This record gives C-alpha cells, structure tokens and sequence, in this order.
C-alpha cells in the first residue's frame, strides 16, 4: 500500500552507480523510511504552529 | 535531476494524515535522503561481496 519511492529510478541509481541489483524488500524499507520521515515532519511542523511541512522539518542529519 | 520519491503520494500522505501542505524543498530533501540511503546500501552490499542491495543494507535505525 502506497509505495512512496520511485522504484524504477531507485533500481536505476543502484545499478548504474553501484553495479548492484535491488531486492523487493529494499524498496519496502525505503518506502517505510519515507513514510516515517514525512510523519515526523508533520510532527515538527505542527509543533511550530505551521501548516506546511518544510525542509527543516525533515531531520535526516543522522545520515 | 532524478526525483526519487513519488511527489504526489508524499503530498497526499502529509495532507491526509497530518493536515499539512508540503514545500518543494521538502520533496528535495526526501529525494536526497533516498539517494544517500541507496548509495550507502551499495557500499554495504559490496563490502559483503554481494551483487544485490538488500533490506539489511539500508541502515535506517537512527529514525
């Protein structure tokens, strides 16, 4: 339900830049990661009293 | 170049579940996060001598 990454372009990146295939579960993990980053972004934006999720609401520095 | 998240479905999630709009830069951050997670997955898979990026190669526990 609701794949949130562009599967074809992820597979293309991983193949072209890394010489690797991409498992189905890899796509699932990436999609779930996007969902969590979005929900956490909602939490951050609302806590600031805003109505728009902004780049500063997507905390990805631990990457 | 190469947006790696499904922009329409991200905006739909953020609006429907959080009542928020989604800025253009939010989409950019999410896309760059996916790119980094994929490249790091390539590093992990190759270090294990494999030819396929697997779910265990996408380290997202810091979420």
């Amino acid at each position: 339900a609701e794949v949130l990454v562009v599967t074809s372009k992820v597979k293309k990146l991983i193949k072209e830049k890394g010489q690797m295939n991409t498992s189905a579960e890899t796509i699932d993990v990436l999609s779930k990661a996007i969902e969590q980053l979005c929900l956490k972004g909602v939490e951050s934006a609302k806590a600031d009293g805003r109505k728009t999720v902004m780049a500063r609401d997507i905390v990805i520095d631990h990457l």
